[PDB]
């Protein structure tokens, strides 16, 4: 994994599951083109977006559908998503992390970059 | 003053000042419109962006430009910017905040609604 | 006013009201001595805690009562409470502010500290 | 195990390495009494502080030394430690990772709870 996505959830103190996924490419007209997507599992992670051949440089926009979460579980949240944006492998492939914590009315996100 | 921006800067503990903040009101041609902007003050905050009678209910887009931020302190960050996307709801009075804690490689943001 | 405390709930988006804060500076025998406290206003501030002349150099800890807080809106907590623990420092003219941000599994805390 | 601390650099957005963990247990004259103590890894984690059988019902302090991370990298950061003080195996054993995301002048923590 080049890419993957952890999110938790700081009301239950549990991991996020089923939070809906999507990430986005920057195409060479501005627009944001789809790139891949998925769901959490039961440890509030999302594996396998990616592959380090698919995952070129490029300016990636990672959205988490926070709203449908909160909403699923009852609670009427702030936020309609979170969005993580930000260049990846400029200087050559990287793993990228990045993970979220979710309040409805707050919410941190952190990117954890290494060198495989 | 129905929306105020606050930024905070987590590595040196204090307000981030002279960040650019653009928003943006979701148009019915599902594109984001340019709402309001302006730059952070001294005391990282962000007043007089909009009045009681334009801020009507809609979806919102808060763009804070935290990587030109990071370049002018000389410190590498991950984000190309921090995006806050909400949906603003009359229900009664309300005022809102939007906070962002700033990491060259985390933030978080909170919304702060309050009834004056 | 060298000492502020702020705190914020990021469950209901709100400022965190009537929280208990407890300060304490650490005694020459290393043990923690009643310094200041008080509860948060409807702001979720808690200014008067000290005065110049008081805040000396010294190691500080400030304690949010969370557990309390948390109990009092019937949403089950983790934390006992929130400490805060930092040397006060003069270094020219400074002014504390220790900010909290807090879900019932995860607080956030900063430090803003400014020049007047 | 049933504990496991995890610890991030949001300046670098890495796992913070070599970061000094103490854990202490409320006696029952009311005094900390030590408990288990490491060092993070590689990854940021540290394992291995107890077992499911020494881990009884308590409440449990766990002091990050957040500060001597810091300094070693050439950062003088505002706390001296950031302490994480719950009750724990009150309704039977859980498993529990305390997290803390570190920046010079602010740090998250979370736990995550879970029943084996």
């Amino acid at each position: 994994c080049p890419l993957m996505v952890k999110v938790l959830d700081a009301v239950r103190g549990s991991p996020a599951i089923n939070v809906a996924v999507h990430v986005f490419r920057k195409a060479a007209d501005d627009t944001w083109e789809p790139f891949a997507s998925g769901k959490t599992s039961e440890s509030g992670e999302l594996h396998g977006l990616t592959t380090e051949e698919e995952f070129v440089e490029g300016i990636y926009k990672v959205e988490i559908d926070t709203k449908s979460y909160w909403k699923a579980l009852g609670i009427s949240p702030f936020h309609e998503h979170a969005e993580v944006v930000f260049t990846a492998n400029d200087s050559g492939p990287r793993r990228y992390t990045i993970a979220a914590l979710l309040s409805p009315y707050s919410y941190s996100t952190t990117a954890v970059v290494t060198n495989p």
